[PDB]
């Protein structure tokens, strides 16, 4: 029904080294029909298909797979938290506007998840205010960390305060793992580095008092919380054993916040999905696909259809019900 | 009945900075009765009790907790893979001999797992052969990586080949995670760094072809494999979707290796333990405690015994049966 985890790019965008005056950016080249390359200062790193930018193609594959709504967000490599703040804000506004146009073209099939200049919180609050009031976005997508800041950093608290005030949902996506060293092999940053990033982000928001200070803030973590649903016992036990190290910014045990945030259902395995629903809750698991990248779910929702343990009310919660709750929307997409 | 995961230190050892000519080593200083300080070049990093060195104290606690046998291994901070090879080997002789003398004093309560100078595979094979033949150890404890080498590195294959031949089991313990920067907070190196170090180690051994090339090698991973039982779906899926990044040293899928290695049961929560035996297998999960450190299990086997889902045959496999099969020992312990 609803896919909370899908990425989209504009059909094109200007040379960002020319626009801003320094390198490190991502561009897009239509080298042949139906395909395109993603470059970084000339060096290609991935090839994408038409479904990465063309909404016409996405709607076709959405009807084919049974998907009703896609929550569109940018590709996390575009976060650009490393750049100068004024330049990231410029890029965020470019990416957010293209999202708004794609959503208003098919308001029954798309919702928008914006991008924020997280390195400059005063600018990110303003761009969030524009994303909610003007662009009508139900939420934004942010990384699991912002340069040397984990999501516990006090500098980020005005952004959380604004998001809780604006009723702006947060989708926390892992990015900027170590790409070299020992991690330059076996696709380790994707297979292991990204789940570790999400686990760090969950712990950092819990022990940083984020969920405590902003109880109404609605957060969702990608890839089923990473390793958190399995390692929560170790984390919870460690908090109890060393409160001098873990209980200084927030005194509550991390298990208290089970049921205070969401994760997506992208775990590929039924055993992993059952533990996910068992630990996080049947009301806090949302169907996500990572469309259109191949590391995601090929048949959206097939893993939830196959679970004989879930009743039909629970399947419909993971397929679409929990997405509506996290986004703060109603059933207006028949 | 059997605890495969417990650490012990010698009561004393000389000034290592003077023994080897450089700093960075660990010293044990007794400041009070029943307590001692661990120093890294004068700076304390934890206070330990007498049960970390005194075997008499361990015996009393083992009787009171119901533990028949402890597998004694050194504390991973003593791995010393960063130092000169001939100096780390010097330390391995000191640690393994002291480990050996504690086993001969109570030979039905202890078996030894020696330490090796893994940064010099040729010396490691020598000292390991000495451990098995001259000292009688059924295995050794090694880290999840040796400097820039992961456990897939072909430089370490002489260690694996000697292990299959000598019938020497490998207990792989996470160590040398990032300790500073973003990880310097909330005990993250132990709560998140250690499980991730172990997940990387399982992936490197699988995708490096270690289990295929040494099918009789007996390997056990610590802390329930870290994140592997929960994220094996994503790891297996990422292997099939990108054979050009993962399948260049071993074409077999990671799922085919569920059942080719052991993990301990140190996962603290019932749902984590049930998933652990669902993925790794009821015959490949071993009771481990991390004695005497507080992050471990205070009452060994209490979690296993409380599992209503398990039959008595399964509980005995986790309590002692799987440890004996992994260590390759018979019931010489009454
Ligand atoms: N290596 C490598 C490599 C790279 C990069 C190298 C350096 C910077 S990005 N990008 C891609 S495209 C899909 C994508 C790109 C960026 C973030 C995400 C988050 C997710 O959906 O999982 C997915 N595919 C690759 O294999
Ligand atoms: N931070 C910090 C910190 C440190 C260190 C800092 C730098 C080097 S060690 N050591 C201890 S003592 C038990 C122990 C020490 C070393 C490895 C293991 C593996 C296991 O869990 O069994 C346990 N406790 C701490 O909290
Ligand atoms: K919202
Ligand atoms: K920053
Ligand atoms: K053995
Ligand atoms: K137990
Ligand atoms: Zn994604
Ligand atoms: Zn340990």
């Amino acid at each position: 029904k609803i896919d909370i985890h899908s990425h989209i790019l504009p059909k094109e965008w200007p040379d960002l080294k020319k626009r801003f005056g320094y390198g490190g950016w991502v561009q897009l080249q239509h080298h042949s029909k139906g395909e395109a390359k993603l470059l970084k200062d000339g060096k290609v790193f991935r090839v994408v298909r038409e479904n990465c930018w063309d909404p016409e193609v996405r709607i076709r594959e959405m009807d084919q797979k049974g998907v009703t709504v896609q929550a569109l967000s940018t590709v996390p490599v575009m976060f650009s938290y490393w750049a100068k703040p004024e330049d990231t804000l410029n890029l965020c506004q470019l990416l957010n506007n293209d999202l708004a146009s794609t959503v208003v073209s098919y308001p029954r099939r798309f919702v928008g998840l914006g991008t924020l200049p997280m390195q400059a919180p005063e600018l990110a609050v303003k761009e969030m205010e524009r994303c909610v009031k003007e662009l009508g976005f139900p939420g934004v997508q942010i990384g699991t960390h912002v340069n040397e800041w984990d999501l516990n950093a006090q500098e980020l608290f005005p952004v959380y305060a604004a998001a809780e005030r604006l009723k702006c949902s947060l989708f926390v996506h892992p990015w900027d793992m170590q790409m070299d060293g020992r991690m330059a092999k076996y696709w380790l940053p994707w297979l292991v580095g990204m789940p570790a990033e999400t686990t760090i982000a969950i712990c950092s928001m819990i022990m940083g008092g984020v969920f405590e200070k902003f109880p109404k803030l609605k957060v969702c973590f990608a890839h089923g919380g990473g390793a958190f649903p399995f390692t929560v016992g170790r984390i919870s036990h460690g908090f109890s054993m060393r409160p001098d190290l873990c209980a200084q910014d927030n005194p509550m045990n991390p298990k208290k916040y089970l049921g205070s945030f969401y994760t997506d259902a992208l775990v590929h395995d039924p055993l992993s999905l059952k533990l996910l629903t068992d630990v996080i809750g049947k009301d806090k698991v949302i169907l996500g696909t990572d469309y259109p990248f191949p590391l995601g779910e090929l048949e959206p929702g097939k893993l939830i259809e196959s679970m004989e343990e879930f009743d039909e009310e629970t399947k419909n919660k993971l397929k679409a019900g929990n997405a509506l709750a996290f986004l703060g929307l109603e059933r207006k997409q028949f």
